[PDB]
């Protein structure tokens, strides 16, 4: 329980990105009313207070909120930061509107078990006209993978299990998306963006989407999986823009990467433009069409 | 879901120990009626069938049981192995008694989220007079740990989190037992057994227990945690006895080791006989007294 919060705090890419955004753009926070959606320990609320926020409201539905109360007091910030326990759609705030919303809401593959729905609710109910939401821009990308040894470990493995056939288990493991840090040497295409979200204009219905994609193959090889990741941007009104990626060419984060195993690996050639389609539906499911096969995956 | 079953199958120490016990002691199974409690994919049932079982009954409450049905058919064992979906305390078996019970029921620190309760129920309701249950003997042990760097990572960490005090979080993380493979070089005492279970005579009430223990300190150092693990024995009527340990001096298993962090590390000296007390209560909790401090931990 508390160990999870510890893990997110120790994710430097995640936490230092938010810290850098806030501290390097204090003009965004100076004398502003800030709402921190799903505040956890309160760390983002304290960053905002340090950057000069007039008032910060930290909301969380979990028992961690009681720790946050004690944390805020230990740091002598109780006159700036007010904490409220509950869902953002149910709680009563002591203001009508806020100037800025900040939140670390992101799930695996951006949208699995994410709090984006609550952030958008907060944006629609509470954001002042001309206010801002951060991080403001997110993208999701796909990339092709060749890893014949790992595929054999997950799939061919079932053909002989201590002397017994277990082939039918292949059908059970294929639909399970995997969250894992990938060796960047196993990537065999350029990444392809499949989704762009601006939190200022995105609605809840935009989170169910379809995209035709094209993977520019960079290595002649057997394609055994498709991997997904996301990038997070702090852009609007920033003098110091901040970006981080959760892809395999970047420093690992707790989001790792998301892997969709192909039931039937197929050969590709460098220079090939590999076309497919992806759809994300509400727990989320991901439907992939590639090489004339379709499979739906879940996390 | 299915990935978990895959992980348990790929745990060689676990799965090969059961395989070796059954295959190297086929006299235990020859022409016998066998009950496999929580059969998963059915692998233990198929081992027993291969060793010459007259009849095997595999029971599991999970959807994996449907995969097991298909697996048993792929291996042409349906005339020997019958699978039944449900809790052992609710299902109807096609026999009054069985000759042998086998089960992989073990949890972290032996007893967290274990199926031992169901195994003992099966033993009491269904085991023929003079029948046998395997594995038949289990022990739990404690060992002292020195790891000042890891302790600092978990505890002192909270004193300064990106410039802010979070000291109160120490109290939240201490009670959370950790499941992790330990570096055997960090062990600073001889192990001490705190519990011995023979499945033939153990009752459910025996699983809540207390033990005074003595740790024979082997290195002058700062003791920062107490670690727990368990050993599993296949003994009764065996010509080829089989043992495995889940301790840090042995090949890692999926059970890893269980770690109870000390809030206040304290110095110990080689040759010291360090005395403490441990009690396990029904989710399980573990109460430790050591160096005049008491703490209750959970998983
Ligand atoms: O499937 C995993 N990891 C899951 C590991 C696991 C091990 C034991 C049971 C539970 C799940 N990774 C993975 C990465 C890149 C790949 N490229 N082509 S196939 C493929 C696979
Ligand atoms: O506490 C862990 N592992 C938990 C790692 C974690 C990291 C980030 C948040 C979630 C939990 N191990 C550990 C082993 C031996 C030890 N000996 N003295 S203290 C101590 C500690
Ligand atoms: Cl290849
Ligand atoms: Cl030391």
């Amino acid at each position: 329980h508390y160990g999870i919060h510890e893990e997110m705090l120790k994710d430097k890419i995640r936490t230092e990105s938010y810290r850098d955004f806030i501290y390097q753009n204090p003009h965004i926070f100076k004398d502003k009313v800030v709402l921190d959606v799903g505040c956890g320990t309160g760390i983002l609320s304290m960053f905002a207070a340090k950057a000069g926020a007039k008032k910060v409201l930290g909301v969380d539905q979990s028992e961690i909120l009681y720790q946050a109360m004690d944390i805020i007091r230990l740091n002598k910030l109780e006159d700036t930061i007010t904490l409220i326990k509950g869902k953002i759609e149910e709680v009563h705030l002591p203001v009508e509107k806020v100037d800025v919303i900040i939140s670390e809401w992101m799930g695996y593959f951006l949208l699995f078990e994410s709090m984006l729905d609550s952030v958008l609710y907060a944006k629609n109910k509470y954001l002042a006209k001309g206010g801002s939401v951060y991080p403001d821009i997110c993208t999701i990308s796909l990339v092709a993978v060749s890893d014949v040894n790992k595929h054999a470990d997950r799939i061919a493995f079932w053909d002989d299990v201590y002397g017994f056939k277990m082939s039918c288990m292949k059908k059970a493991v294929i639909p399970e998306a995997v969250v894992e840090v990938l060796d960047p040497k196993t990537l065999i295409s350029e990444p392809c963006g499949i989704k762009h979200i601006d939190c200022h204009t995105t609605s809840i219905s935009d989170l169910e989407f379809s995209s035709d994609f094209t993977l520019k193959i960079t290595r002649t090889s057997m394609c055994t999986a498709i991997a997904g990741y996301f990038d997070i941007y702090f852009e609007k009104n920033c003098h110091n823009r901040v970006v981080f990626s959760t892809g395999p060419q970047s420093t690992k984060t707790h989001w790792k990467q998301t892997v969709f195993l192909l039931e039937k690996p197929f050969s590709v050639k460098a220079g090939e433009a590999l076309k497919g389609k992806v759809t994300v539906h509400k727990s989320l499911t991901v439907t992939l069409t590639l090489n004339n096969s379709t499979q739906t995956y879940g996390l």
